[PDB]
């Protein structure tokens, strides 16, 4: 489902580099 698969790998990336 292409919903489920990109909500998934954009949230990885967005509390990694903003938060670290």
């Amino acid at each position: 489902n292409e919903v489920s698969e990109r909500v998934h790998v954009y949230h990885i990336l967005k509390h990694i580099k903003d938060g670290k």
